[PDB]
């Protein structure tokens, strides 16, 4: 199992290139299963999911090969099946039931030990593509879609905000009859290049970003080739790394707009930032960061991926400062591990007291969530002394090459291969 062993302090300053993001490029590889004509997508993260999802859609009978870009040609896609030894690993798998029911008339997607699709008493994906026409059946370890025809288009309202149902929802609009319009739409970044990305093949989709999406359905969608979106998760965390060790830090890359939450957070805890069209730069000018108040909730306020750093940061600042989750109420598990490398939190329900100290100190610590992993990281890059961070393929899933990224900054970092 591997490790990464981090030698710390170090200040983490200079530049950083922002990788495509990974929840962005998934729904949009899905979303290719509708092209009839090829498609390129640029800027795709080098990550196991993306891997999977390759080798899923080539079992549905899709043409697919990778690098920067990942090109697809779904024009002969004739298998509506995914298979439970190609789905056992990735949830998204999910993401093909929609195009292959809007598309080809009928899909199925496996449904391993643990996978919940179903057991909610209304499950989004399943409820839309119903709306839409859609008869769905959960039987054999597969949920399985089919309609007589076209989908056509409907007034759908989401009970719950649900980024997974809004691109399945979405996606299968666009080969509908007519128009839907989907209420209490996620409004995520990745959700809006999602939607673009399915403009790009000829879609017509208007609202993308805001709480209703309108599609006006098509006879066909055929290719193109389109950038996915920088991640807004890595960036925050590249821009944490600076701020929490007196550093000055440039993302490149990077999308401001994904960030105005975040951004202005950091300024709070005193950072001096600037952005451009494709950068952000952040400076602490070598001071420590004040105290902030954090508080998650849905796009666009502060992300409940960016909390665990967060609690970090504030636990190297100066002064009392809270981060209250009102989406995960009890992601902390980095805490406990935090207060071995000497930070000071007392967890209260779905709130974390935190109380600033001056530096922290190397231990062996381990979160398999991988924003408390990240943060773990980070914490051995400012604590004195050795840090060994474990089980760190779990970074290794949703950070592209973090140890490089790191490194360039300045990190003292080495990935050990168990003990």
């Amino acid at each position: 199992m591997d490790k990464f062993r981090v030698q710390g302090p170090t200040r983490l300053q200079g530049e950083v290139t922002i990788s495509g993001a990974k929840n962005a490029a998934l729904p949009i590889l899905f979303a290719a299963l509708l092209a009839e004509e090829p498609v390129e997508i640029q800027n795709v993260p080098k990550l196991k999911d993306i891997d999977t999802t390759m080798k899923l859609l080539t079992q549905l009978g899709t043409k697919v090969e990778r690098x920067g870009s990942v090109w697809i040609d779904a024009s002969n896609v004739n298998n509506f099946s995914a298979p439970y030894d190609l789905v056992k690993t990735m949830r998204a798998s999910i993401w093909a039931l929609g195009p292959l029911v809007a598309r080809f008339g009928q899909g199925q997607v496996s449904l391993p030990g643990g996978c919940a699709i179903g057991a909610r008493p209304v499950d989004l994906h399943i409820f839309g593509l119903e709306k839409l026409g859609a008869e769905i059946k959960l039987e054999e370890g597969y949920v399985k879609a089919s309609v007589n025809g076209r989908l056509k288009g409907a007034h759908i309202v989401m009970d719950k905000v649900s980024v997974g149902a809004t691109v399945t929802i979405m996606s299968a609009a666009t080969l509908a009859e007519g128009t839907t319009i989907i209420e209490n739409a996620a409004r995520e970044p990745e959700i809006v290049d999602t939607a673009n990305f399915l403009v790009a093949l000829g879609a017509k989709i208007s609202g993308q970003g805001t709480d209703r999406i309108t599609i006006e359905g098509v006879e066909r969608l055929g290719g193109g080739v389109y950038r996915v979106l920088p991640d807004r998760i890595e960036t925050g965390t590249f821009l944490v790394a600076a701020a929490i060790s007196g550093g000055k830090i440039v993302c490149r890359n990077a999308q401001p707009d994904t960030l105005d939450a975040v951004l202005a957070k950091l300024r709070e805890a005193g950072a001096d930032i600037e952005t451009g069209e494709d950068w952000i730069s952040l400076d602490m000018h070598g001071k420590r960061p004040k105290a902030v108040t954090v508080r998650t909730a849905p796009h666009p306020a502060f992300p409940t991926d960016m909390q665990a750093q967060f609690t970090l940061l504030n636990l190297v600042a100066e002064g009392t400062g809270v981060i209250t989750e009102t989406i995960f109420e009890n992601r902390f598990m980095h805490v406990p591990e935090l207060i071995r490398m000497g930070a000071h939190a007392e967890i209260e329900s779905n709130t974390v007291i935190c109380h600033g100290v001056e530096k922290l100190s190397g231990a062996q610590v381990m979160a398999t969530d991988l924003r408390a992993s990240a943060s773990l990281v980070l914490a051995g890059c400012i604590a004195e002394g050795t840090t060994v961070v474990d089980r760190i393929y779990h970074i290794d899933r949703g950070y592209e090459r973090i140890e490089d990224k790191l490194r360039a900054l300045g990190a003292n970092i080495e990935r050990v291969k168990g003990e």
